[PDB]
């Protein structure tokens, strides 16, 4: 296949013409020529006036005195936030295009929701090398890559101070749209909503939802233990959950997501959100005594969705970005813009979000310290200590650094390898191709990627060519930004995926973004004043202080 | 329920506040006040400059010499067509809101694709009257409505000259997204693509598609009969079709849509589009001898989708409108506008497209006249005459006028009654409520609606109040425009749904609307030069003259 070398630059579409020739479609790329590499006049100018991401990142992470002024001038904050949203939006194809089985546009790829979509097309089948034309005939041994480059020798804490509240929020939140269907294969998903629908609370299907609902006051089923509200059982709901035989019947908590019983950190947030839903039902009941159970349930769901997006932007992304600028969740910022209120989850977004290095060596709850074997599938620990003690402890324990290499816990060594192996059967293009796909300069050397000497040497011994380095491994060994959890690429690729999934949500559209949608101003206000602190304060006994970073 | 009165005007959202009070959400309506009835300053002006639809219709259907010059100046033609598209589209909620089960915004209503969506929410369950407050406690007998107002005494031909080519095209085309799942109920659909995906050619599911495909050269299965290409059999494809047991196996043609064997007219268009698909495969193979079966199939499908939208706008809607202005299919007209490339089929769109009056008393092919009992499920008629004779004959046979009342063939009486019964199951608001929803002044009397005395009287005897008249019966008895097939409402309500369904298609989005999407410029040119005449000329022996109007 002549398109194996990925000849078309700047988002140009490559098409074969006969057996030995190809053609590049430069339509609306701002470039022309055989490979869409010659800039148009207007393009030369725009390229000359674009700051580098590292320049812009510097600006947003310094001058705290300046940003403190900007954050308190609504007009400016709105203007800045508007830029942040729109300056990235042009990097996501919407409606979506390719998937694992289609490197050309097709109705199958567009219409079949069981697939993850793809930011870059899959490497064609019969190519000289797995990645196209660069690199060796065979990719390096995946286990060898994990051990030499990814495995933790000594715990590397996150310099930004991200804690376990953050790490488990990241996992809980993203696992509502990262639901890989490993029956079919890594290219397929079970989250047909393809975004923030809160299916991990309410269930992916109506059948599961009816098993989880109380059908009184709009609320979700629950049980009281030691005066505290917890999720219901599988026995009570008949809602299937993933549990080992060793887990007794009365400890098989049923929640929206079948796998959230795997780890107590997930069951903590599931409990918190469950409580929040029933709390909002009580508020709405007070406001609307004429409302029935169905409308109480549906309106509460729409509110929690709003809370979720609110919290993710203004607390979660806020902490992750390290910006002194105060991010703002406000759908009105897009009402005068060209924006598509739809989204399809990208397989690469999933891959890049394998933040295994976040995980500590042991989990520390109160006085106790649990290893992975003791912590996994253990709702006893949740009942023993309680949510309050969980929050206090998770807020204090720091997470591991994601970029910079060699920080993956040996306990999840198999999962790290799987991420590499699964990236290969989905035929991912190289790291540098994804750099270019998101307006970044390709690395010219291994040393430029890692910013050090020995890991880069290992990469060269394994891959040989810098253009042969794979997406997932490179993201984890990439040179971090100064005192940051990530490197340049992780942010520049992830941010557009993330913002698209948040602002693209239907509740953000002008027809939905109204008080009547959420039951009136009281309901609308719950969204617009939501925070990770208030979420905990409203639903966790004692109202403990919490944050996404260690104090 | 205080909202039974439909108090909120101008797209305002009604919400109950306690048992006896309500509240209107006037957000972004352009109006304010308790009822969203008081216009803002800009709105006050906008309404003043906006011409009435009857005026605009007059200007587009007269001054034939003036439009002749506008049509040949691309700057003017593009600008006008652009306004046509945008001015209509703002009347459609996208992403979609209500369905038959939800008169308030809910995630269930948004996410469940099995429902038709709703331009107006259902009438609340427990209201004084079926339509809310207006009208009698019980709606008139649906059979009495059909007999008095809708049944055809004597055939009334369409003044616009619509022929059977047009009638069967309307039926064939619209039945890809009007696929009511009566198993579940009238509120539900089997077309989860919710638009122009040509599932009626290729099948809804991948399983049925694989049954119809040849898996060589990207082609669809077929058989040759008298030198001419026809659809394959059920026995060969194992694709389910709906046929009475008395139909012999060799006459059981298998096509994408299960019901198209019902009438030869549909099976005619199914055969033509089948031929076109296999024709485009031959064209693409010449351009791409390096391509495989899968890519040839998928690319052909995308091209036929383009042809359909092209033909619908510049031939079908062009004839239907009666405009002297030449409508244009050009996705680039929207690339600088705010527009959502998504759509959800509205139940009301389905209802207003029950154009039963189009049907003739008998079907006239060559020298023979077939009644309904003769014509239904009779594919032997198709083979006897051939597609060419079908095209020649149907082009010449006049269709019935749709508006004006009393033109529904008694043969389909029970179908017309079902339209009324079903719309009542789904709790449609009144005809006047749908007029106001689409910026039309509500009718003051029955006489203003029909423009005459006889049907007016029978209407008042049945409904009592003008605000009690139902959508479907009113559309068919409405005073038709001068020498036109429809009345005002049908167009002003139908056109937004239609254009949104056409331009909202994914292939019209900037990422898709490129030559590379369609296999290069040769494929792209197939779309952009498509017409109903070229579709016939390329696939029907002898290249017979055809048109959507009688010669
Ligand atoms: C879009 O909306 C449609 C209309 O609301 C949804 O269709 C409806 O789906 C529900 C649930 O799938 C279905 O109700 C069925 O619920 C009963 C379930 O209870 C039984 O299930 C357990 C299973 O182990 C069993 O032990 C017991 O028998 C327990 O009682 C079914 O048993 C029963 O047959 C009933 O049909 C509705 O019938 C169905 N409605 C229609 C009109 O089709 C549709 O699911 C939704 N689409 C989504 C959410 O994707
Ligand atoms: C999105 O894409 C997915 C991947 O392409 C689609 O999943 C695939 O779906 C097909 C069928 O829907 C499935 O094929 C399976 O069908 C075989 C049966 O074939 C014969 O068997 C019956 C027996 O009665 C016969 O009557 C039929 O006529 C037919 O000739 C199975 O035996 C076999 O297991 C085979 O796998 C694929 O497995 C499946 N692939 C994956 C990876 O899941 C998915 O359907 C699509 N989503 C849509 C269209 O909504
Ligand atoms: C912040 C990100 C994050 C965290 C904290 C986290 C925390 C933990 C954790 C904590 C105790 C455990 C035991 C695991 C273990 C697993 N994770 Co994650 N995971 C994370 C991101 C992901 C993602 C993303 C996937 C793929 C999701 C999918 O496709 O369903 C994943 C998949 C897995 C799988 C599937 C294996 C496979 O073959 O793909 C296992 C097992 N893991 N992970
Ligand atoms: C231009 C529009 C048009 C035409 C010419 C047309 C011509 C014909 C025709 C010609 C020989 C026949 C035998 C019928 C007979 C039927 N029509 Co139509 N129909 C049309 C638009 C529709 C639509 C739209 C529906 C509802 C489709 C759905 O919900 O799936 C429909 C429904 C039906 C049904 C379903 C039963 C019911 O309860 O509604 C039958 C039977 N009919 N119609
Ligand atoms: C958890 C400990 C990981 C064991 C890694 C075994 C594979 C050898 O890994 C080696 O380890 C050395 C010391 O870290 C590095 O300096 C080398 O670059 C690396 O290749
Ligand atoms: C605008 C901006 C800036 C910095 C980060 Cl870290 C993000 N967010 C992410 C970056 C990389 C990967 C994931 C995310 C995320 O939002 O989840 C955003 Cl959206
Ligand atoms: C712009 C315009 C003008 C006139 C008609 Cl008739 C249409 N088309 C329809 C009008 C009413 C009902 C249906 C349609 C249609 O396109 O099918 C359009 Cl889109
Ligand atoms: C870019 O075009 C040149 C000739 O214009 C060609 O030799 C080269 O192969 C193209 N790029 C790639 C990566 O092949
Ligand atoms: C849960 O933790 C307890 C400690 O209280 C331990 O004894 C038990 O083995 C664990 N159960 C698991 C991991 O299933
Ligand atoms: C608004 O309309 C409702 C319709 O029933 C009416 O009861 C009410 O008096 C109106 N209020 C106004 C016009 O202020
Ligand atoms: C079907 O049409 C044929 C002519 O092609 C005719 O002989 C036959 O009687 C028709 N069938 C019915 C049931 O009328």
């Amino acid at each position: 296949n002549p398109c194996c070398s990925h000849p078309c630059q700047n988002r140009g579409v490559c098409m074969s013409v006969g057996f030995d020739q190809y053609k590049c479609d430069c339509t609306r790329t701002g470039f022309y020529g055989e490979n869409c590499s010659t800039p148009e006049f207007l393009t030369r100018i725009k390229l000359f006036l674009k700051p580098t991401p590292n320049t812009v990142h510097y600006i947003l992470t310094h001058f705290k005195g300046f940003w403190n002024v900007v954050n308190n001038i609504p007009f400016l904050r709105n203007a800045i936030m508007s830029y942040v949203l729109t300056s990235r939006s042009h990097l996501i194809d919407s409606p979506p295009t390719y998937n694992a089985d289609y490197g050309y546009k097709s109705w199958e790829a567009f219409s079949n929701l069981s697939y993850y979509t793809r930011a870059l097309p899959p490497v064609p089948d019969d190519c000289p090398t797995p990645l196209g034309v660069k690199g060796k005939k065979q990719l390096p041994d995946s286990n060898e890559i994990v051990e030499k480059l990814l495995l933790r020798r000594k715990f590397i804490p996150d310099p930004q101070g991200s804690n376990m509240m953050f790490a488990f929020f990241a996992q809980h939140f993203t696992h509502q749209f990262f639901k890989t269907d490993h029956k079919r294969g890594p290219a397929f998903t079970n989250g047909l909503g393809h975004g923030v629908d809160l299916n991990h609370i309410y269930g992916e299907t109506l059948a599961r939802q009816r098993k989880l609902r109380l059908f009184k006051d709009g609320k979700m089923k629950y049980q009281i233990i030691d005066g505290e509200m917890y999720p219901p059982t599988v026995k009570d709901t008949q809602a299937e959950m993933i549990y080992p035989p060793q887990v007794p019947e009365h400890l098989r908590f049923a929640v929206g997501q079948e796998v959230f019983g795997l780890v107590p950190g997930l069951m903590m947030y599931a409990t918190i959100w469950l409580r929040e839903h029933n709390r909002v039902c009580d508020v709405l009941k007070q406001e609307h005594p004429e409302w029935g159970d169905e409308q109480l349930f549906q309106t509460s769901r729409l509110i929690l969705i709003g809370e979720t997006i609110k919290i993710v932007i203004e607390d979660y992304v806020q902490h992750l970005s390290g910006y002194h600028f105060k991010l703002k969740f406000d759908p009105e910022l897009l009402f005068n813009k060209q924006f598509q209120y739809q989204n399809r989850i990208a397989a690469e977004f999933n891959t890049l979000y394998h933040w295994h290095p976040l995980l500590p060596d042991t989990f520390q709850i109160h006085d106790q310290k649990y290893n992975y074997q003791q912590f996994i599938y253990n709702n006893s620990i949740l009942l023993e200590h309680g949510i309050t003690q969980f929050v206090e402890s998770f807020t204090r324990q720091i997470a591991g650094r994601v970029a910079g290499g060699r920080n993956v816990p040996p306990a999840v060594q198999k999962v790290s390898q799987a991420s590499i192996d699964q990236s290969r059967q989905m035929k991912y293009q190289s790291f540098n191709e994804y750099r270019k796909r998101f307006m970044l300069k390709p690395y010219e050397s291994f040393e430029e990627l890692t910013g050090e000497k020995e890991m880069s040497a290992e990469l060269e011994a394994l891959y040989g060519d810098i253009d042969a380095v794979e997406l997932y491994p490179a993201l984890l060994v990439e040179k971090p930004r100064p005192d940051a959890i990530f490197g340049e690429t992780m942010v520049e690729v992830g941010a557009p995926f993330s913002l698209k999934g948040l602002m693209g949500n239907v509740i953000c559209s002008p027809a939905y973004w109204k008080p009547s949608t959420f039951g009136g101003e009281v309901g609308f206000q719950i969204i617009n004043t939501a925070s990770i602190q208030s979420l905990i304060c409203n639903n966790v006994k004692g109202c403990p202080f919490t944050s996404f970073s260690v104090p």
